[PDB]
């Protein structure tokens, strides 16, 4: 039972032309709209969490932190990540590595990726070499391209201890 | 050559407002429309199969079970899964673990996941701990959100014997 | 640090009704439009590259080959792949296996997959058994289904040397 694979996927619709400014990978990114979600609305962490729990066959964030429950209204996605990893460790697994892809027309994710990596390496208690983050656009096609929300895909490897 | 990775992806358009009621992960889920496909139309099994065959570098379900061939009109996706695994075993591989994500606005996948896991653990001849299933919506965005079909992504790890 | 996982994702919008004819997985496929990209516009290689670099926590193709830089206007995606792998080897990793899924309504990818596999096995310097390629459509749904562009997802396993 040496190694386990996991996959995550999250999308959030953009809000009004208010503020937010969208938080992603625990980083506050200036933008003229934020994302609409029951929680912090951080698609990168949501997708990373789902990957982790999925690898551990623990379901997903829903299965750990009921979406219905008012205790998680606006809750910090970094907190959820951190709890999820505590459970994974409990079960005798440890992060191998993590690869994330943000899918967004705008804003540019590039400048914020180093800090995102810092946050995750901190949260999954590991060296920053086990964390990789990418962005791409869909060349203006589909709802991400039409500019309506952003999406995120994650892929994870867990190692036995 | 210790371990091999695989990825799958399937989508089916919804039919009329007839019946179906859609079958997914081998589970019959009540819903006012079913999916339109040449076979059973089970996106979770289709995507899981593709992942498995992909990891084994065996192509995909097309390469094993010609879509053109009338012998697979309405064929049980569980049967196809089962044959595909027989071939994978033949080649000296065995499931490590499987993680699936269903992408759908409605109906709720939650209540049916335990049974889906039972079906796969049965079919891939393994303990149910090596099988993980998740759902998410795309927050009403895109064709899954517009309610037009459902999509499924799968990720697999094969181990050498 | 035995094995590392990676994920890639690319999409390109179709051009006019001119020529192109679209190049994918290094194969020239007859079609009445080609893809619109700053480079060769080969979504299969782009996604494969991103997976590789992602597994190596090296960022993505952007981080190696600035999109802004005029030296990569129309550049061969096979060249980029090849350079990326040189860097991965430099860091003590080697391909385990690769699985790719092309997502397209038309044209049919089927007949070209053997040759695509030849190109990659050549480029990643390995036996063709470590390379798997698939296509699917989205049953005419979404922008791939509406026929507006094609998309590609890749998944990779790197082994330590």
């Amino acid at each position: 039972n040496a190694m386990r694979i996991g996959h995550g996927f999250d999308v959030h619709k953009f809000g009004e032309n208010g503020s937010g400014p969208l938080i992603i990978g625990g980083v506050r990114i200036p933008y003229e709209k934020g994302l609409l979600a029951h929680s912090d609305g951080d698609v990168a962490l949501h997708a990373a969490t789902d990957a982790l729990l999925g690898a551990a066959a623990l379901g997903d964030i829903g299965k750990l932190f009921p979406d219905t429950d008012p205790a998680f209204k606006g809750a910090d996605s970094r907190g959820l990540l951190r709890e999820a990893y505590r459970r994974i460790l409990a079960k005798g697994y440890k992060l191998g590595n993590l690869d994330i892809t943000i899918i967004a027309q705008a804003p540019k994710m590039a400048p914020h990726i180093p800090q995102m990596r810092v946050n995750l390496a901190e949260d999954l208690q590991c060296h920053m070499d086990d964390i990789n983050v990418k962005a791409t656009t869909t060349e203006q096609l589909g709802f991400t391209g039409r500019g309506e929300g952003i999406a995120c895909e994650a892929v994870v490897l867990l190692v036995n201890v």
